[PDB]
């Protein structure tokens, strides 16, 4: 029994946590093979900051401003290059430790784990997800640049996620390991407006099935409903509309609850439009929008 | 910024999770040089269980009965030992993955991560605390026993906890790694009372603090009180008492924030007496106790 936030075992993607530093700017990459990949604003410099020419940049640089650290090693920069957001410093010396991975761009409710780290040493690992407006509420304080997030399917590493910069918002912001943001952002310090965040109608149906799992069966109405009644109840509470592929990725959910889908929306629906009166499911007073399908059935069975 | 639930990384920890199975029970333990660990209940079977002599079923076992695997290496047992209810299955490897390790007993309100494991294949990391009615509220499956809690003070693993069982009531108890429950429970299919849960009073004031950090300051009262009548407060609403020691423990985290402890705690007690009123704090509509001074300092610094 239980259900809690979980995140991915982190080993795999410790051992390619270097350090990167280029003047002042000290922060994280990723090595694999001979290649260590981190944001290209490592290059940049205050008075860069606010519209930076970064191929201009790039050029005047010289690998030795490139400082590749992986423990007490000092690795050695034998080139660079910019693809898109994202630097590639190659290297003489391949990691030993480099797992089977490959990069993969998630869509908007797709979760991952995150490595967080400083000065290339990990510090924490916890769950995120993809939110609609493409960004992640995280905890990234200063330094923490080059972090990734990452899904472990087999044996292969997934890297999803890169973490560049916070918005004046306060959430996170960053690119696919090919250096494309996730996003309207860009790597420039100005003001940049955030989307609408809706909240992930097909993770709370996914929660909501977890809860009668591990017991919790109060928010259970005996109701019904049907697609185009809820969506509207959604549009109301910026819920993300249902489609029948939502309601096939739930359906393992719904075989083994016993549970419909139409039935669950329609509870849904009451605690959209009721509340909880003060009452919980799975420790929580609200609605959480941050598992997936997937990551249910991962725990839940 | 940011502030969310973060496990340690636990790549040193995955090393050492073996496989253990003995009849038709399979479990997880802990290989640290010559020596696995596991629960001992992977000796009963089911009419055992509802009270198992140990000494005697032990006796009847031989070596060969302890199949232990780590990946698809199968190991070699040289021995048993039983220390209190854990089981030391002596072996001729040596993990050459062995971190520098030491064994502690937690306190009440300590967190630990958990590196959830099936078949001694970790399966996900999450953060727990120990309530103070020695349960962890927790996600363990089936197959789950063995998994270990741990935290990384500096380069050294501090075991903490070795899951053994859920209890009727749906939240875990288990050991430390010389195999002493948290609690007053026994390894016995038997119903077992936890006491009563008190909520960790300076868990939850380092939260508060936290959320200062992050930018939440609408709890914020500009009243004040006093130990004796906040502690009054907390028996009320089934609050952990807090010492000096809490508020001398709690000081780094005043001098950053320029809140006085005894101003947060004035904040607390209309949270407990006129509540959230629909607000919300780092995300939460409730208030979180499974945050440490020292957990909010790591990540908020
Ligand atoms: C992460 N390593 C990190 N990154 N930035 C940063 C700098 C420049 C850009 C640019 F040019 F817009 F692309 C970024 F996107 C991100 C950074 O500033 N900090 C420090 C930081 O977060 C901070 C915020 C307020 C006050 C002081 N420091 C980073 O750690
Ligand atoms: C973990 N590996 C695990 N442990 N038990 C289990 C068995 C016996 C005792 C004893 F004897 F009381 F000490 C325990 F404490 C714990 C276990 O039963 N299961 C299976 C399980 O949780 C379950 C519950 C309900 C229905 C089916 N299975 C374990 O996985």
């Amino acid at each position: 029994s239980g259900f809690r936030k979980m995140a991915f075992p982190s080993g795999k993607v410790e051992g390619c946590m270097v350090q990167v530093t280029c003047g002042t700017t000290t922060l994280n990459g990723l090595w694999l093979d001979d290649v260590v990949y981190c944001p290209r604003h490592v290059i940049c410099t205050s008075e860069d900051m606010l519209n930076p020419n970064y191929e201009d940049l790039l050029i005047r640089k010289s690998n030795h401003n490139f400082l590749v650290q992986a423990g007490n090693v000092q690795l050695r920069v034998i080139g660079h290059s910019m693809q898109n957001c994202v630097l590639k410093l190659k290297v003489d010396t391949a990691n030993p430790k480099t797992p089977k991975y490959k990069f993969v761009r998630i869509q908007p409710g797709q979760t991952f784990s995150v490595l967080a780290c400083y000065n290339g040493s990990p510090s924490g690992v916890y769950q995120c997800a993809m939110r609609h407006n493409f960004t992640i509420k995280g905890s990234f304080l200063n330094g923490s640049c080059g972090s990734v997030g990452f899904n472990i399917d087999y044996d292969c590493v997934s890297f999803c996620y890169m973490h560049h910069m916070e918005l004046p918002t306060g959430v996170h912001a960053g690119t696919d390991l090919e250096g494309n943001f996730y996003g309207p952002f860009v790597d420039r310090q100005t003001a940049q407006a955030a989307g609408t965040d809706t909240t992930i109608t097909v993770n709370v149906l996914a929660w909501l099935y977890a809860a009668v799992i591990n017991g919790d069966r109060w928010f259970l109405n005996r109701f019904t409903t049907t697609l185009n009644d809820f969506n509207l109840v959604a549009m109301k509470y910026n819920y993300e509309p249902l489609t029948q592929d939502h309601v096939d990725i739930l359906g393992p959910l719904s075989a083994q609850t016993g549970i419909a889908v139409l039935d669950m929306c329609a509870s849904l629906k009451e605690l959209l439009q009721n509340g909880m009166n003060g009452r919980t499911i799975l420790g929580s007073a609200l609605l959480e929008d941050e598992f997936t399908p997937f990551d249910v059935v991962r725990q839940c069975s």
